[PDB]
């Protein structure tokens, strides 16, 4: 029927846009694994900023730097970003979540020190090759509004969008990025995750809403998808 | 109706998957050119080993190597890898082409030196960073059995399958490797790329084909399709 065509089709877009997300995260978090990598091998700073300041680094991600154990001084590679004269990358969000976690993580949403952006980071300890003494931690911010318009190049029966959250319903990525970091029930009006395929009301019009999870994060991708267009486009596809 | 969506899923199928390709094609390249910009900036062969022996780069193409301009040696990233005695990496086509390009470029296809695998590489130039001169070139092997998986991932329905070929008709990537660096025309019994919808007859049987560009190659992404059966599928999707 319309119904379960629709349905289905709900389903489908949501499972797709999981592995495609899933895909996007991973490479992001493979190139910063690399770099990282190479810093442990030789983190003499001149080395460190070659590796860090290579176009691929700075396409990939908005920002990049590594901060020092021994006295929180950093090497970055943006010499316009400013996050104020008593910044402290050893108390901040990477830094500490790196550390805790002795591998690669990426962080909740933040705001970022300069811009007060909202953005997640890839974050990575570096060690000492011979005696794995810690000496610091590396960011690699990851843009959400870059992530959010990458995720929603899917073919959505021109009336709809993809957003990203984590298991309790924080925001990772909204196409309006006023959303990010706040909680989904913001633009949903439903606080907790409801996997399967179900209908939303948002000002009196009514939507489908699915969610699918993505490997390698707690997070899941949500659909939100206008039912009358959805319903009218498959309509179109089915009698005529 | 049931005539135009056949039409326009043919025209979907290669103009999605030329998308994606794209896409996937221009990260292995940025990789590569990572790699190789890390090597420009400190070419002594341990550090070159270190660079091109990450997993990173061991799992994103089937080999790589860097062979120099002075003696015909080379670094690379198999020590299982052995070419033999008289090999030389200066009269192979990854490194001419690199050579005479001067920058990044993608090989057309041919016989790996160990394997006889038909393969393309994506090949780079090395310069010395005080001097400007020629040092060398480096491979990244790409497996085109790998690339016509990847391509064939899209819904198809049983109906046909999806194909890579160059400009000038020659195979890159067909589900039966039989095919790849061999001209187009031994699947399709055509020569010449048309990307309209067209109708081809092989072996007194009416297929339909289609081709979509790729962005950043000189390459097409074809797909050959049943009709016979597309319309069964979609008349069945049509009243589900
Ligand atoms: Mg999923
Ligand atoms: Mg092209």
């Amino acid at each position: 029927s319309l119904r379960s065509m629709v349905s289905d089709s709900v389903d489908e877009i949501v499972d797709g846009v999981s592995k495609t997300t899933a895909e996007v995260i991973n490479g992001r978090k493979s190139i910063a694994q690399y770099a990282t990598s190479l810093i442990e091998n030789n983190p003499e700073p001149d080395n460190v900023r070659t590796i860090i300041s290579q176009p691929l680094i700075k396409n990939t991600f908005l920002l990049v730097g590594f901060g020092l154990e021994k006295d929180g001084s950093n090497i970055n590679n943006d010499p316009s970003w400013n996050p104020g004269p008593t910044w402290d990358p050893r108390v901040r969000p990477w830094y500490k979540d790196a550390k805790n976690a002795g591998k690669l993580v990426i962080t909740a949403p933040y705001a970022d020190s300069a811009s007060g952006e909202i953005l997640v980071s890839v974050a990575t300890p570096v060690k000492d090759s011979a005696t794995g003494q810690f000496l610091g931690s590396i960011f690699y911010d990851v843009s959400l509004a870059e992530l959010a318009e990458l995720v929603n190049e899917v073919k959505l029966f021109d009336a709809g969008y993809v957003f990203i959250v984590s298991e309790d319903g924080t925001t990772i990525a909204h196409p309006k990025k006023e959303f990010n970091g706040k909680p989904m029930s913001e633009f949903l009006g439903e606080s907790k995750i409801n996997v399967d395929t179900h209908q939303v009301i948002i000002n009196g019009k009514p939507y489908a809403v699915s969610f699918s999870d993505v490997e390698g994060e707690d997070w899941y991708v949500g659909v939100v998808i206008d039912e009358e267009i959805a319903y009218a486009a498959l309509d179109e596809l089915r009698r005529s």
